[PDB]
């Protein structure tokens, strides 16, 4: 459907982001469109601007949300508006990111060729993780990148089992693990020895945290197995789980940590210029053609 | 269908190849079956056995092949067991691999088991690859592990430039490259810093071989892309081209060599004891159970 | 000298290391030694033995340290005689360490032969860590594993600048940094990718934690440099440093951690049975003779 | 003792070093000054200039050589001009190298800062190679790099022993292993999973090529250590040997290879302003000034 009620979503940081989403408010506007601003982000604007709503509100709201800012800043708004399958526009800070696609000064050009009809819709799938004590659950969380288990509160390796399909994989003693998407394959699990994973793929990649056992590598297994991380229960080491390094819960020695795909998919949109390679070739280094 | 016509592969290594070639040949004929030989084996065995055939011929006379040996051993048989989809079963050398699955004293129980009707049939894709000069073909080569581009004659890095589906994606110098399917993920690829894909995944990873550029990390991609690697023809380098690591072809500077998925799928035959990742906590030495 | 008064020092675990300190207990008074015991290990034991003494203290009174355990209860021991320089001998839990080289079943066998006067004499240095807030000075820790800088109370990456004998080498992104001696070259540098460093190297690793940025690899200076790491002023992280896992300091943005090698020595002792690399060839696993 | 025989020493390589190479003529002649130039190089110049000599006889006649280019070239040259002990002075092809210091534009500045006498000398150690059948010597190279085990027409993995100063360390099974110094260790070793050795270190880094076996990983050892390589016997296999990837040997089914650190040190010049660690963050990208 064409879009007409716009949200935007921003990081409360250096001045330019701040400058960039008045002139997106100022394109907007001037195409005769209703602007829907985040109130988290509406609290510190020029005069506040038109209405303000929440993030989660912001789903039946609006037919289009444009994120400004980073990659980081993507993760957030793709946990609230992955449930609404709400379209999502990002826009860089001057440098290319695996989410974000236009830059603050081709702004009006981007984003106007993608009202006037011409994106792409690309999907990325999500993680679903959720912690039980035998059959209680403490929380469930959604992540965009990656959910990491990783030392709480204590300097020492962690122990746990991973189980893929009910199927016991190993045993290991190590900081943690990275489960990442192919969306989150390029952050934590890229610093972490991990492999980069295409967007077109169904696939996760099960990343170990500097490990004990210096055989552990990572490994890629179907996007829809499910995944079955169990705490040791003989260590007095309490661990934490993080996804997309935003939502921290704490387990015990014992808890069961379920990590699978989540059924609703991100909606993002993409100029027709967009290039997947391109963006490695920059956020990377690779050298260009010959 | 029942197996009936019954052939047999082996390496000419130590003795114990040769001892449980024949406890394979004493325990099929004494099941009345029909025993065919490979003639490049027969040609030193006890008496020379029964009748004797060649690789490519083994296919239409045999409903199944037992290979004795390791994965080495498997991946020759694979390349002209593959086209004429012929069941093929692996025998260990007593320590577990990852496409032989019989331990030589575990000859008699679980060869019989998978004969009384109790087996898995798993499929593993290979690679078709095949080199070009501008359009005419130099060579094309099926490879059940991974085709791998290394330096020619000379301890020089080698440049190229790496397509994926017609899209450039960078250009590279380095000693080569490593395109593995799933089998050959625990190969060559895993000792150059490739990840271990799951045999139940439909993709293949790119592993870059000792990069002068230090942030070339590996990539997996769909198992249907069509990767194109293009010689530097600004330099006086020739790579060469192995499948396998036993298929050697010579490239010219600006030759091209085109790799995807073949057809033809290798029908491996497992019993049910089967478990993949028991192969890995044996093959890499990860934990057992807590 | 001549080893009279004889401590041992023990770690609170399974029940072997309450078993094997007896062992030690029995065969050092069976030769009519003075045995003083550790406080905070005396408190359960079998009638709790004869004297008992600080480990602080047990530097002036004994001769000889035996301590029983695995490596990491050797980091507590030499960090406290270090400053004594008392002679320090380990005993594993059966398998062979780093830093215990007795296994349990050979100990009377083993230990005699030490005080019989046949022996090896080791010194390896620790590192010296302090952290400065402008001038004030927050703490100073020693270490004989590794300096770790990681991040506190917050998953996201520290960000620092590097510095030795006040040369600027970089600024980086990334979970935090290890430095370690050759002593701790083995231990978390090692699951971090960094290299194993022979105990005669006057050198020191210095190892990134995980970074953002790929071309980040391990760096190994003279032991006699002078480190000196700068939290980033401009950054609301507050990073954790931990020496040998153990002591913990937290530093505030703008906070600077200076690292060098400290001047006492830990005296370890080893029977003339004792080979390095045969350690390594059991702790990890590296083939035998061919 | 002041630069009066000036010797120059180039490569064969893009027009840019024929341009340099005739600016250094202009600006050395300019000031009085004999050149003497590379037969290997003078029957391609602008009307061949001045005297020709070779190599081994640039030694014994100039006080100071040029070599243009970058770091591959400077490897020939400290070969050849280490054992008559002659100052080196590098100049970049416009980036700057672990051995190049001047940049093209820069010459006139940065030489003549150089010939009026405000410079430093760093002196760079090599390695010491030879091969043994037996008793009988094979071949006997020096290396300013690395020496190189690789496989020999053969994709196969090799298999070898390392001994370090007659110490058995491990038996392996991998493409080849590379024993590199200081100045090395940005070069081959980098690629491979080495670290980065300060110039001040007197050093070796001993890196495994791919290894079969996951966790053999990178030793640093003593530069005053002996290595003794010893191909395996047992194996079909012939490796070659590479000095700077420059000079090969074959070896043979149970040769040995010694390495060790050639007495003779080369007697590299910089400016005043040189600085390693900048060369760092250009060559690798690292981090600026926060
Ligand atoms: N040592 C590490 O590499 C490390 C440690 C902790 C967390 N992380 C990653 O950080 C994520 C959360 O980021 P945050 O905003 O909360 O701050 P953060 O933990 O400080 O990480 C911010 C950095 O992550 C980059 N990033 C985030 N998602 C990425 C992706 N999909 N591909 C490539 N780079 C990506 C950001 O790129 P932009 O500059 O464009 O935003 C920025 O450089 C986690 O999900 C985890 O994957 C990495
Ligand atoms: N440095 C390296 O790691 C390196 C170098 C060259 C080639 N290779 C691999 O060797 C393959 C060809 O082997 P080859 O028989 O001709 O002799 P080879 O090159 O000497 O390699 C033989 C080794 O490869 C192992 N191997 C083969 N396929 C494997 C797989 N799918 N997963 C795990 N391990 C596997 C074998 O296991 P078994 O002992 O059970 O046979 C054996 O240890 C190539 O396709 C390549 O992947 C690896
Ligand atoms: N992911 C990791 O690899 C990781 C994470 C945190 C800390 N660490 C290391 O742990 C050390 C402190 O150990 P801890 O007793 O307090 O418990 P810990 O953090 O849980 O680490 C205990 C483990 O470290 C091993 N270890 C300690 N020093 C070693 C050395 N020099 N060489 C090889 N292995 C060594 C121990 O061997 P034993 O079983 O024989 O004791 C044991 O396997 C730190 O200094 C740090 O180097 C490693
Ligand atoms: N895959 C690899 O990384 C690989 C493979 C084979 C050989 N090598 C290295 O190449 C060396 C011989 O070089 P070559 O001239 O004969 O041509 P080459 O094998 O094609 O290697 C040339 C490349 O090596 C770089 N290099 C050489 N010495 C270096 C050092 N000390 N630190 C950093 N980079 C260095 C060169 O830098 P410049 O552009 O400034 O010359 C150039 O990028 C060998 O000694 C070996 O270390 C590396």
């Amino acid at each position: 459907e064409p879009f007409r009620n716009i949200g935007i979503i921003g990081r409360l940081g250096s001045t330019q982001v701040l400058d960039t989403i008045r002139r997106l408010k100022k394109f907007l506007i001037d195409r005769h469109l209703h602007v829907i601003l985040e109130d988290t982000i509406a609290e510190v604007l020029p005069g506040h601007g038109l209405q303000t709503c929440s993030r989660k509100i912001m789903g039946e709201i609006c037919d289009l949300v444009v994120v400004v800012g980073g990659d980081g800043s993507m993760l957030g708004a793709a946990r609230a508006l992955a449930r609404h399958k709400v379209p999502v526009l990002g826009i860089n800070r001057g440098s290319l990111g695996f989410l974000t696609d236009i830059r603050p000064d081709e702004l009006e050009a981007k984003v106007g060729e993608v009202l006037d009809g011409q994106y792409i819709v690309e999907s990325r799938f999500l993680l679903d993780a959720q912690v039980r004590r035998g059959i209680d659950s403490m929380g469930q969380g959604d992540a965009l990148n990656d959910v990491v288990l990783h030392p709480g509160k204590s300097t020492r390796m962690i122990e746990f089992e991973l189980y893929i399909d009910g199927q016991f994989v190993c045993s290991q003693k190590a900081d943690g693990l990275i489960v990442a998407t192919p969306t989150g394959s390029t952050a934590y699990a890229l610093s972490a020895g991990g492999p980069i994973m295409h967007p077109k793929l169904d696939a996760i990649v099960i990343v170990p945290m500097y490990p004990h056992m210096l055989s552990s590598r990572p490994i890629v297994v179907d996007g829809n197995s499910e995944l079955k991380i169990v705490v040791s229960p003989n260590m007095q080491i309490y661990p934490q789980v993080s996804c997309d390094g935003q939502n921290h819960f704490t387990c015990a020695p014992g808890d069961t940590v379920t990590i699978s795909k989540k059924p609703q998919k991100l909606r993002l949109i993409h100029p027709i210029d967009h290039n997947y390679y391109e963006i490695c070739r920059t956020k990377l280094g690779w050298g260009s053609r010959l």
